[PDB]
């Protein structure tokens, strides 16, 4: 089956060892991936007008006995301690969030206060049910927060579902089902509390069109969770977004806002990832293009060849050239046979290759070459150059002219 | 000026007694934590650094190989899993190791300059923590050199440059140079030790800097040369520094195919020019009062109505400026002109943009500073071509 595992080796982006068990190793190439998704998802955060913040990775234990963590998750958190106190490594983001909202005073006008963060978090996930980067003890979730009043829920929610929609189709997942997780058997919150919470989001998404199968039992101890899973060319089920609706947390942290008649008020947060884990979709990306990554997130986008010893310096001055215009090119000066370079680069599954002989050097001309086999001839530079910018751009999922 | 007081005011961070020495980043601090890494990017793409990221925590298996078990237990932070025993990370460089090590490497790959912005952890006496300065959990700008003997040289030298380089960028006018040398607490032989000190002497004095010795404070695997800044009270605090390590490559089984196809293990550089991420924001706060020059300002330019009549064109020029990649954010709020103007002002926001009836039909915009000059009627096109010129220069001033 195809295995991002094999994939990964094979183009050299991460690995794994048992001296830390579900914890990636992240090499260049793999590293240039998952920075691509942060810069891609910071474009996201901008649009939908999100703050950025970073919690710290481990806080006191009493905090998370507050949060209810303790009782509900305490077999998965990693302890430890420093001068007689004992501290969690944090499984999750949001309690940070909720100590950054109560340093001074907030308005309802501060609301809905958006709050995102790729949040470092660890869990002590059981060795035998980890996978590659699908299951791991340490993931990054493009997380956030969202503060808000009831009147906004609704609102905020379908920001969110919008989101989930727009982000999958960057990546050409158009094919998506989504389902209600309802209250667990050990949770926090009064019935009536949870009535409420789940109808609001049965309720968001009837108002989408959006059909859904109840989960039984599988919302989180704080609230109920819409998740969206996607399918992928296979047609293989990914469970990766989640929308969850809190009403408890907040409370249990002494949130507050003063509301429009001055009252103190307790606000309502929304949850959401819409990656999940990124090292998960790294994984799931890798396996959906078979290591053809689209060139905006190919870790090398462009490798310049010289025939021999008389063309090193143009390939020099064109490398420069195309990265300076911030595409990741590399130069391949090597001893060998122009077959030798080209088929190593196609292994590695390199976008384009531009091959330059005696009549390159002469021309200012470059020859295209792609991936797949295709002889795109001689071309200037400026033009390769503008094409490319294109490409990168808009997050075009398909190279030059085809289907 | 102090970073916490500074802080507080310009809303970029907060700690609290749940969680000693480690930083909350709100939204405005996080900003310039960023574009700090960014500026390293650039700086590192130009010397053909890779970048990587490695495990959060390994087995103490591994950290007693490396000499951290026997050399800096006290100051790691441990945690268990299934009757295993985890460190969680201090440095970066064992990590690297372990990347360095998947897949045959031969002279032909040497020097190779492995980077990495590495969280670590490091259990500091309660009674040491200060505010940004020294903290519990820091963010290096890290990395790691792999290479020969012969190599050894050129790639400090290297180091050396990328920190005067780096820091012409800020304007820092006093960088005190210190050589570390051999502690009490240490690995490898006295003649590795010999040998190591001298290559870095060598390298200071080829570059005509002057320097002192700080005998005793080295790290345990190797010398330091210390780049130190100074805070408002004129404290030290190290920033820079260079290393050379002979031991842990060994220690951790590294090694490349070299000229002559015998197996060899490489010498490895240790290097961080900023040094820790919340260090160095607590140095630019304090050097900076607060005044961050226009690329690292949080927010670089506030758009502002007098009266709802003027909203529309605010956000037309809000939207148009941040499209042409300008931090802006719009105050459209039904307060006096003056309070507004003062808010920005003592949040340090450099461009204040302000936009009354007369503005509207003009299609320019009034524009003041934060040093509280009067910059008169300016059209937008000349502001965004400014503020371009300036972020993208990274200017100190104006
Ligand atoms: C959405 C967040 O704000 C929420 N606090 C949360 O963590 N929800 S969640 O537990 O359901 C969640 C969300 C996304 C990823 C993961 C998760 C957790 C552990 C994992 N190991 N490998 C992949 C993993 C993914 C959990
Ligand atoms: C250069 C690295 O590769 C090296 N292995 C190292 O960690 N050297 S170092 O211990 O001297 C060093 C370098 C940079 C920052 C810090 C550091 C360590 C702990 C801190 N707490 N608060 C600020 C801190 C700064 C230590
Ligand atoms: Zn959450
Ligand atoms: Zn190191």
């Amino acid at each position: 089956a195809r295995d991002h595992r094999k994939i990964g080796k094979q183009l050299d982006l991460y690995h794994m060892q048992e001296e830390a068990p579900g914890m990636v190793f992240w090499h260049n190439d793999g590293w240039t991936i998952f920075r691509e998704l942060e810069v891609f998802v910071r474009s996201k955060l901008k649009e939908y007008q999100y703050q950025e913040v970073k919690g710290p990775f481990m806080m006191d234990r009493v905090l998370w006995e507050k949060t209810g963590h303790w009782d509900n998750y305490k077999d998965a958190m990693f302890t430890t301690s420093s001068e007689n106190r004992e501290y969690c490594i944090k499984p999750m983001n949001c309690p940070g969030h909720v100590q950054i909202f109560n340093q001074g005073l907030k308005s309802y006008r501060d609301l809905p206060l958006r709050m995102a963060e790729f949040g470092s978090c660890h869990r002590n996930e059981p060795s035998g049910s980890l996978h590659g980067l699908m299951r791991v003890r340490g993931f990054t979730q493009d997380d956030a927060h969202i503060f808000c009043t009831e009147e906004q829920i609704r609102d905020e929610v379908n920001g969110c579902i919008r989101l989930v929609y727009d982000m999958y189709s960057t990546f050409g997942f158009e094919k998506i089902v989504v389902k209600l997780s309802t209250r667990p058997e050990k949770r926090i919150g009064s019935d009536e509390m949870w009535d409420r919470a789940e109808a609001d989001l049965a309720v968001a998404l009837e108002e989408n069109n959006i059909p859904f199968e109840y989960q039984l039992g599988e919302g989180a101890f704080y609230g109920p969770k819409i998740e969206f899973t996607l399918y992928d060319c296979l047609d293989r089920a990914w469970q990766c977004g989640t929308v969850q609706l809190d009403f408890s947390l907040p409370s249990r942290l002494s949130a507050s806002y003063v509301g429009e008649d001055n009252e103190r008020k307790v606000p309502v947060m929304i949850h959401r990832a819409i990656l999940g884990s990124m090292e998960r979709f790294i994984g799931i990306l890798t396996e959906e293009f078979a290591g053809f990554f689209p060139t905006w997130l190919a870790p090398v986008q462009v490798v310049i060849m010289n025939i021999t010893d008389s063309q090193s310096e143009y390939v020099n001055e064109l490398t420069q050239k195309l990265s300076n215009a911030g595409i990741r090119v590399k130069a391949d000066l090597r001893n060998e046979k122009i077959g030798f370079k080209i088929r190593e680069h196609t292994l590695r599954r390199v976008p384009y290759m531009l091959v330059c002989g005696d009549k390159e050097v002469e021309s200012g001309k470059v020859a295209v070459r792609t991936r797949r086999g295709k002889d795109l001839g001689s071309m200037d530079v400026n033009e390769v150059i503008e094409k490319l910018q294109q490409e990168i751009r808009s997050r075009s999922l398909k190279q030059l002219e085809e289907l």
